[PDB]
């Protein structure tokens, strides 16, 4: 069953851009409720034996009952698994996805321009994505927990804009919180889910 | 011209129930953004000067150019402005709810219960409710600032369920702040707005 992956990182490695506060609460609490309600839901089920991806990607398919449960705490699993692992101390932004954004965005700046603009403006919880549709590059957001997968785009890069992912430090300032993030983007891992869709 | 209201009682009149760091916070940063945005949203239009209640009774009726705007704030500006009423650190579980509650639900404290579950369950950003509906008493949850007016069914006690309502005291368990809210209910404002809708 579902288990809460370990942080590739320790809680202090993402200051000043991400306060270890969070990192602990964030992964410890939050993530881990969500495996637990998540194993739950699906413990008993056929469900059993899919992947998260899979189980994402058909939330529709899921039985009525335990439909909602799966959406919530299975969108939430996957999107934390999908965060701890774009989030890097060592963040530099190069590869193939950086690369596919300037021809696009006509800079990398302009990018993160339209990303925080659509970040801010997502109303409530929720995620701004960067997604591959029909293989182009695309801003998405999703309310709650989620996943553009769910719509058959693959999703390459993702902030969580819950409260929770920035009230210690930016209490109700979101934007510096997104300015913040451009300092700890895994671009390694953003690549590689890119390469996979 | 719409305005910040001030709160009927101090920054720590709720503890230990609710802090002063999130009451401070909450109303001088939260719903001052509301009201900002708000104003800002419905220049130049009718809205101006219409009240709130009747502005979210009618979100339909906003042009397209501002209604997210006007849904968002306006709904924030109503949902707070309720909010700080339906507070006080005087809490007496009386009066022509209470009594109509009990009729209803078994008993106030068994009310709690449906009124805590529902609470526990509003996934994401949103607002637990009580409402009056066609003379009747329901509980309701709404996402984000969205308000039960615009459904036609008269607000009459409300928590918010926000992160940031909660998150300095009591972090990720939302049902420790939906119990000790209990103890800070404002009935004789819930009865207030009772009268009002009845
Ligand atoms: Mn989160
Ligand atoms: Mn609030």
């Amino acid at each position: 069953a579902f288990e809460l992956p370990n942080l590739p990182y320790g809680f202090r490695a993402l200051e000043p851009h991400i306060d270890q506060q969070t990192m602990e609460i964030h992964h410890d609490k939050h993530h881990n409720t969500y495996v637990t309600k998540l194993n739950a839901a699906v413990e008993g089920t056929d469900l059993e034996s899919k992947s998260i991806e899979e189980i994402v990607a058909n939330l529709d398919s899921v039985p009525e009952n335990i439909q909602t449960a799966v959406r919530n705490n299975g969108g939430g699993h996957l999107n934390h698994s999908l965060f701890w692992e774009l989030l890097t101390p060592n963040s530099e932004e190069k590869g193939t996805v950086v690369d596919k954004i300037k021809e696009q965005w006509g800079s990398l700046d302009a990018f993160k321009e339209e990303f925080a603009n659509q970040a801010a403006a997502r109303f409530g919880s929720g995620w701004a994505w960067l997604v591959v549709n029909d293989g182009k590059l695309e801003i998405v957001t999703t309310p709650n927990q989620d996943n553009p997968l769910t719509e058959g785009k693959t999703p390459i890069l993702g902030l969580d804009v819950w409260e929770h992912a920035y009230y210690w430090k930016y209490q109700n300032k979101r934007p510096d919180y997104i300015s913040a993030f451009w300092n700890v983007v895994n671009w390694e891992k953003v690549d590689e889910l890119y390469n996979a869709a």
